[PDB]
């Protein structure tokens, strides 16, 4: 970045060929940014506003009748209850704006409303970097609310929660969500491997659910080769293939026998899907890192909900972005602040699986989303 | 064997009691009361047989033998 | 200690039930009932403590040494 007090000397009035600075800021004082309202439009996809729940309450024993007799009595029947909680983080931030009463009088106008729509901007980039890094960062957090410690949890990342038996099958301690494919390039395996991770939990297409994965270009494009009995990488052979969109650009149908998979529409949540494999959707992500791939439920029955909660301040005067108003002022020096608070946490720790290419080892979180990073 | 002329009815009778007071599932008073011990009761009662002993077939898959009758609904034990 | 602005209440608090329908001395209609034999029950249910601990001094009157709970106020040795 670049920072300190603004200062006369760094007003600029004209350009070499005479035109006005004020006419070049106006062009940045008042204009939404498009990467930054695609950013904003992430975060409002995969966050909830935090509200207080129990877990799902386990469901009680169930009773039988007994023989009877003419002269005894029957034997006595009873049943009990359990529950649980969890929390979310919760973190301060601000920003400062000082100059010099010198600044202020010579600047245009334009300067400092192009500084305020930045700041409107910084705060995007925040929030942002926060919701995923709750996703991305595998690692367990401790919280202090009201004096007391809380542990807020990433998707299952081979602790000792124990997932809830879904049908009949019951998991052990040490289950995962923080998957590495054992191989450079990513494969139809993987793909399968990944999607019924998420689909053992419940979370399957006859509960109503879509699932979607989030990747980049690079594995993208490994993806859309994807086709029926064939090899692809790591020779792994596709039990599916994959249908492209109604929206891309037009390809010949391989075979009389037509392809396995219903065409995907043209897009999901205002988001252009490039095709299906399996019965996932598989959405182009310009935030998302290389090696890497998210997979994610949406709706039926058990995701309603979306996978990231945020928690703000338990009063309105605390919430949202808020200006102070600083405290050097007027002469000769003029200060202000920007600042916002909120944290984050994940509730539904098995409604989506972080997957990376990579040949071998344990997971890396990805630099950009680890949690001591930074702010951007 | 269901519907046409000589499968026109289910394959299992229910008998229950004879006097509307005994049918249904019923609760009873129990007969300890207040103080310090306190008990009730349901009662339930009927059974079953068939008439039409032609009327279906059980098979089993297994690789030789005699017939076994399934542990879940074998008479002698259990009540679910 | 009694009256003035810390003795507005005094040394021992008697503690009963939330509910009306325990509070108070309570007759309970016992459990043999008419013939050979009849039985009933009185019941009450209530408890102690003191909030004002330096609201009070016992005083024991002996020569010297440890001093003794009197046994007519055990608790547990007797009831009444």
């Amino acid at each position: 970045n670049q920072g300190g007090y603004n200062t006369a000397g760094d007003i600029k009035y004209k350009t070499a060929d005479g035109v006005s600075y004020d006419s070049l800021w106006n062009l940045f004082s008042n204009v939404t940014d498009e990467w930054n309202k695609h950013k904003s439009k992430m975060v409002q996809l995969m966050t909830f506003p935090v509200t207080n729940q129990t877990e799902k309450v386990p469901r009680i024993g169930q009773f039988g009748f007994e023989k009877a007799s003419e002269f005894g009595v029957p034997e006595s029947k009873r049943t009990e209850l359990s529950f649980y909680q969890l929390a979310y983080d919760f973190e301060d931030y601000d920003l400062a704006f000082r100059y010099t009463w010198k600044f202020l009088r010579d600047a245009p106008s334009s300067q400092i409303k192009a500084y305020h729509n930045q700041a409107l901007q910084a705060d995007a980039k925040l929030i942002h970097r926060k919701v995923m890094e709750a996703i991305f960062d595998n690692r367990e957090r401790e919280a202090d609310i009201e004096g007391l410690p809380y542990k807020v949890y990433p998707l299952y990342n081979g602790d000792n929660m124990i997932p809830p038996e879904y049908n009949g099958t019951t998991f052990s301690t040490g289950h995962n969500h923080y998957l590495v494919s054992g191989g450079t390039k990513i494969d139809s395996a993987d793909v399968e491997m990944a999607a019924d991770h998420i689909r053992e939990h419940g979370y399957t297409e006859e509960n109503g659910t879509q699932l979607i994965a989030f990747a980049h270009k690079a594995e993208i494009q490994e993806v859309r080769r994807f086709r029926f009995g064939q090899t692809n990488n790591n020779s792994a052979v596709a039990n599916y293939d994959f249908v492209q969109s109604q929206g891309e650009s037009p390809l010949y149908l391989p075979n009389a026998d037509g392809l396995l998979g219903k065409q995907p529409q043209s897009m999901w949540k205002g988001l252009r899907v490039k095709g299906s494999y399996d019965d996932v959707l598989w959405i182009e992500e310009p935030t998302m890192p290389a090696g890497y791939v998210l997979f994610l439920a949406t709706g039926g029955t058990l995701a309603q909900q979306n996978l990231v909660g945020l928690r703000e301040h338990e009063d309105a005067a605390w919430r949202g972005l808020r200006q102070i108003p600083g405290n050097q002022t007027r002469y000769p020096l003029i200060d202000s602040f920007y600042q916002r608070s909120f944290g984050t946490g994940i509730r539904q720790r098995g409604g989506a699986v972080v997957l990376q290419i990579k040949a071998s080892g344990t997971y890396d979180i990805p630099t950009k989303w680890t949690n001591g990073g930074g702010f951007e």
